[PDB]
């Protein structure tokens, strides 16, 4: 087996997960079966513990693993599906070792970081790297291990020590360390500052890992004198220092790695006998003259990364219909009349963006904060016939709203926002949380999503929800415009709903965005982009 | 006595010397006598060893100390004149300790970093901090010590260890540590990254210095959540975290420190019973509608810091005449006909900037590289009557050119560029280098500079030159337009020259820029700005 | 070329220089030309700056290099003669780099530890390792580099960083790191503590050097469980962990390294196609039934290392005559009547040891402290006919005393102790210090030392003295018992003196001990041991 460790210097946020994902897509293009492991050095067992504002979107796996958005980047760049244990954390490792200790598996010896935690990491990495994430029932050739955090993070040091040891088991033909670092430039008239990279590589070398590649992230291109200054002081050959400057689309980041000779490096070092899909997407993306203006009416909108998979699913869809996405990230609280009193300019800016909406997206979330502003946008979409996609909470809200405004059940709500709702239309219905892959069966042949999904009898999509439509109160909707077109395989759960009288007003109980890929846009997001540009009728006739 | 140590985190280039200088100007405005010490952890004994491209302009002191540009920042923000030993270096400290060892001053004991190097640093700091740089024959109250480099620089660690000890001699009412750090933001839609500051303060605390203040440098203002994230993880109170964002003029950086409560901090902690000069310069600077376009025809143009004092002297002058400076930094190599062949677009851009020149500045330098381009600009200035200031080399070239073009001595040059010049007009004339403060006597009452300097019989200016006008060959100029208006007190050295037939064409052998202050622009730079805007005649009548 | 770096862990004093010297003698026995370099990370330029109490005896080289006693260990274990620059120090390296900087040799670039100091170290090591110390005019095969101090010493870190780099120039077939560490055991009923060795190797690995061998120094043998505990936690194979316990003679330390497979390691790794001299000395040493009791009347007796070469020269001599040395180190201050008042028990113990003296040794030193006690012992030796060897100061005192007691010149002394001595018999006579190898010519054919030295016309011996016999005042001795048998080649300096009436009472102005080797005892020390056992007359007839 082969291992590429991707370590972070100075700051984590410089697209190290895009480097790791692009490294994987280069190896994929070279014909290798590639798997990926994320290490998050936090003590948290899973990302299901987090607010979206902490690390971005909580990405959901088929097995119901709630993981970091970098696992989503692996699944978007590589045609893989990951499992829970492809996310390593310090919490998972320490609990495993504690559980072993409490069983006496360590034979009455003093359990300590080296060896036992560092053994557990190597054990985990070896065993999980053999797992078929590629869908093909064959062990992969190469594992791209992203070591999250920075090489200054004290929690990460056990993993760096584990990899120092691992580098001597999996030899230098097997184990590669790529170090991703920031080269800041405070002003364009001063030197590009290599000192953070020098200091960061000195730290990494102090932990006993040698950079095979140093990836210098910068805004502008790195000057050749600055490249040589990195080479000398990091003690690495000029071929091993690569410049990843900012580029016009994500699709060029694999190409820039290719241009910088990373493909050559790995082809030489691994002995591998190109990225035309990436070049095709890239060159097409710059030439898109048309725009589709989508309103994302989100509550987590304060950091755009909170809806990363959602945005990427829209951009897959936008690219597939040859339009640029104008994603009007609206903070949903701004649409509420509370903000008309408190900040009237933000209110009228938000409502102006909602007027400019060719389509409206209401993504999922938990709680009532900003959730009346979601209802304001769904009401606007419903009445003014604007193309609508409601995800999870956005389905629940649409069902509640149709009950209020079209069935006159003004007392309808969720047993989330008001536990003692008079007609509890949305209710808590655990399985625990309905979490990971579930089969939704189509129960209406004339549904829009069925046809977008290829006229299939069922779909299997990723869920992350506790609340459901109350199955008695479906009787209110029975012969009215809002039709529950999709149900669970157990029947007693309504998983897709459509307005029969509207060109595109979809509620889905699942999260389609997690299943979206660059050349396979998730059909509910595709339908939104299609409807917003009038192409839906043409597409469905085609 | 009081001591403020200013330490650098992440990267040095974030204006830490402007923080140190602004800290001093705050204390100056509070009525304190302030001195300054620069520590440069390099093994170089002086900045006279450097190319300008290495650290910026080699600033020259009255005693002939060739020092870092930060000593120039101290002299510009504080009305002080510094001495050689206000620049500490590792070279100076280690040589001192070696010299002591070789005399047996360490009594046959094993000389080592702690104590002996760290004692030498504390010895030096205590003794030099008592020196009257303020011109007043009274020991200053406070010493601002800028620790150059970064807190990751291994050479700096002896000084941090020395200051750890010093903090226990000079107690916490005396000794303050300000830590200047970078908070980068890779994109405006991602978090402002405090992790470099966290890691940097953890390193500083590991070296046994506690931040009294953490100065967060950033482009944009720091968000309050980011400020609290710094406060928690750096283990410092919110009042001690200050945001220094980018601002519209240098004159606002003291004011922003004042606004962030740094003046309050030091007034409270030092027990001091405001920055109106700074506010006056700042608010006036933004309101300047007029522009003066100056061509800086400088061989070291590749980094603007190579002419920092020169640019600052022009900006002092520009502000004093209520004009904005359009400083057209021209690489003189681009004006040479070599570049007409090799890069014709750069040539015609450079010559277009030279056409747009309201005044022409030829700053000093060493070597023949770019000298023909300086001569091209001096020729242009001489013939087309464009206001000219030649500094040192620019005087030597003007004298050589007038000999070539006006006296027909086409064989004239320096014994620098051609040692065996047929008529050696500019010759090596050591005292070594004519270095630091020397008295130039005016020997022509009708000279422009005499009147700009206040109609004085002599001036004392800072020199840095080995070459002189050959005193025999002055006979060629004797009765012609180019008059040697200023000479040394020894007579045998020509130190200022003027074209009598030109509105402003000045050669000075000294560097006037080192003596320039914000409310006292150096008169040769003032005369250039005045001549370039026609105001010179009005000023000299006034 | 090949390089063995010998690095110190926990504490320096565990015989790391004996490991380095024994490593060299193993390679010597394998037929290699071996040179040695000592690095002392102190800022001191030479050991001539030190008191003997600081680091032990200041060993003197042929060129007049005053160096550490470890250079003496190299010269005793290897048949080499070293030069000044085989002692590297931080002082020497930093001064060299400063001198280069001041000449502009670093081309105006910022001089700093990495690269420039670490380059200077590698430069020095490469160039000095090519030097023929072996007397044969051929470059040696292997350089044993002892890195002095500990791997915790901050001054040493530049050398460890230099060797990290050097390990990548001189590859792993060329460059070996041996780490010498202490494994303490607080009581025999508790575990042998490997944690200092674990922590020390973790530090060394953090500096980027991997132990090829870990030498565990201990009192008792290392237990196999403790050896495995070192192996696991230091991350090294059991063959690379060696136990060097305490052994009955120095001659067994090469043999114990051989037994532990260090000879096998280097024979395998270097590809070399045994230590019988060492075994012969060792096995003979344990079987010596006879004892020779020598009084060493030395002012520096407080640390025995202050007379290391002297003690080793006596032990070479003792072994050569098949006697054990009872070296009665007497602090000469105890023989003085001052101590009869202040500490009468020490006085009578010292005088009892002087009564038990089969021979008396008065080693060299500087200053009047303990000189009266040396004179007391010389008086005792002179009158009671006890075999005497006076080295340098011991010659000067013997000449002064014979003048006082036998010529009645009671006013005689040195212009060291009393500058204004009435008859200045011992005077300052610089060449500075008469330092290193000088030719002493024999000028009396019937002298004892001439015959001990093989009946040679002259000898060349190592000197370290400023004072001489005043050549006029030789007229007092002219026809009396004290004959100046040896003079310098310049004649005007008396370098050996003998009492013609005494069986062995020798003053030598040089230090014979520095020239002494295990199978070539220095003849003045041999003559002392021979005279003290009556064998001198037999030897001189033989
Ligand atoms: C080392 C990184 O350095 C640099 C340097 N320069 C630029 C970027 C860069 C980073 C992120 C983005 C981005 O997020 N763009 C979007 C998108 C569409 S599809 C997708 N990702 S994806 O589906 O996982 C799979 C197909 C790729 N992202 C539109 C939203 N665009 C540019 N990154
Ligand atoms: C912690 C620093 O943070 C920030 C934040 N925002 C902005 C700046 C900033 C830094 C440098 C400059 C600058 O160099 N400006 C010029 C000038 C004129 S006078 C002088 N300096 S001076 O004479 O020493 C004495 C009077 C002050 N400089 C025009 C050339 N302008 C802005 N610095
Ligand atoms: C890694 C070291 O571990 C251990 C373990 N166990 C024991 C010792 C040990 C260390 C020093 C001594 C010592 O100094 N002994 C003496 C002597 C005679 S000759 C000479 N040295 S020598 O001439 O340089 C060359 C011929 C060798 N020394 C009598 C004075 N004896 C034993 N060292
Ligand atoms: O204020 C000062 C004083 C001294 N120095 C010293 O100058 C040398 C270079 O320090 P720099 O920070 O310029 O580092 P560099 O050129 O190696 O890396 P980048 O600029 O690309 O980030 C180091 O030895 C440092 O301590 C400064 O950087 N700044
Ligand atoms: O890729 C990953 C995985 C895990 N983590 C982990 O998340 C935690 C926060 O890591 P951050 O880099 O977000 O740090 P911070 O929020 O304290 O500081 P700034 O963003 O302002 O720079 C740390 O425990 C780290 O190891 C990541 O940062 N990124
Ligand atoms: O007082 C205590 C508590 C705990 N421990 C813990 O026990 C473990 C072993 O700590 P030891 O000091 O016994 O180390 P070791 O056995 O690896 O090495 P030596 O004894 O040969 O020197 C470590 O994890 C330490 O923190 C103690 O050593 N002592
Ligand atoms: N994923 C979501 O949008 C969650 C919706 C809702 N709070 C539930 O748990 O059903
Ligand atoms: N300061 C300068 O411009 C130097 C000018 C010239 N090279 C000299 O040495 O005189
Ligand atoms: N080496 C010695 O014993 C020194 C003796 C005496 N102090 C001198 O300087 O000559
Ligand atoms: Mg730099
Ligand atoms: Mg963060
Ligand atoms: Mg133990």
């Amino acid at each position: 087996m082969k291992y590429i460790l991707v370590t972070g210097g100075v700051i984590s946020g410089i697209g190290k997960g895009i480097i790791a994902s692009s490294i994987g897509t280069i190896l994929k293009s070279c014909g290798l079966r590639v798997t990926a492991i994320k290490i998050d050095p936090y003590i948290n067992i899973d990302a299901g513990t987090f607010s979206p504002y902490e690390h971005g979107e909580v990405f959901v796996l088929n097995d119901g693993g709630e993981v970091d958005l970098d696992l989503g980047n692996y699944e978007r760049f590589l045609d893989i599906n990951l499992y829970k244990d492809n996310n390593i954390t310090t919490g998972k490792i320490y609990q495993h070792v504690i559980n072993k200790e409490r069983r006496g598996d360590y034979l009455g010896k003093t359990v300590q970081v080296v060896p036992h935690i560092t053994d557990a990491i190597q054990e985990w990495v070896m065993n999980q790297a053999k797992v078929s994430v590629d869908g093909n029932k064959e062990d992969p050739q190469i594992c791209v291990i992203e070591l999250g955090g920075t090489i200054g993070d004290i929690e990460g040091m056990a993993f760096v020590e584990a990899f120092r040891q691992f580098q001597f088991k999996a030899k230098k033909e097997n184990f590669y360390n790529i170090h991703v670092s920031l080269v800041p430039q405070p002003s364009a008239t001063g030197e590009q500052k290599t000192k953070p990279t020098q200091n960061s590589v000195r730290a990494l070398r102090g932990l006993g890992l040698s950079p095979d590649l140093i990836v210098c992230r910068s805004s502008t291109p790195i000057e050749m004198a600055v490249k040589e200054k990195i080479s000398m002081f990091c003690h690495v050959n000029p071929e091993q220092v690569i410049c990843i400057h900012d580029v016009s689309s994500i699709y060029r980041v694999p190409l820039l790695l290719e241009e910088q000779g990373v493909v050559k490096y790995f082809q030489e070092r691994l002995g591998l006998p190109l990225l035309f899909k990436w070049k095709a997407m890239a060159d097409r993306y710059e030439r898109l003259q048309k725009i589709c203006s989508i309103a994302l009416v989100g509550k987590y909108t304060k950091l755009r990364d909170c809806y990363a998979s959602v945005f990427k699913a829209l951009e897959h869809s936008a690219l597939a219909i040859n339009h640029k996405l104008n994603l009007m990230y609206i903070d949903s609280i701004d649409l509420e009349p509370v903000t008309k009193a408190e900040d009237p300019v933000k209110f009228h800016e938000a409502w102006q963006k909602l007027c400019l909406a060719d389509g409206i997206l209401v993504p999922g979330g938990f709680g009532i904060r900003g959730t009346l502003g979601k209802l304001q946008a769904i009401s606007w979409a419903r009445t003014k016939k604007i193309p609508f996609l409601g995800i999870c909470l956005g389905m629940q809200l649409a069902v509640i709203e149709f009950a209020r405004n079209c069935l006159n059940l003004k007392d309808a709500n969720s047993t989330e926002f008001e536990p003692n709702t008079p007609v509890p239309l949305v209710i808590d219905m655990p399985e625990t949380m309905r979490l990971g892959l579930r089969r939704t069966v189509f129960t209406t042949e004339n549904s829009i999503l069925k046809k977008l999904y290829g006229d299939v009898p069922y779909i299997e999509e990723r869920h992350r929800h506790r609340y459901e439509v109350n199955p008695n109160l479906i009787n209110q909707f029975e012969n009215k415009d809002l039709c529950f077109v999709g149900e669970d395989v157990d029947g007693k759960r309504m998983e897709i709903v459509e307005l029969t009288s509207h060109p595109y007003f979809i509620g889905v109980q699942f999260h389609p965005e997690f299943s979206s890929r660059p050349m396979k846009p998730s059909p509910p997001y595709l339908g939104l982009l299609l409807a917003a540009t009038g192409n839906l009728n043409a597409h469905l006739q085609q």
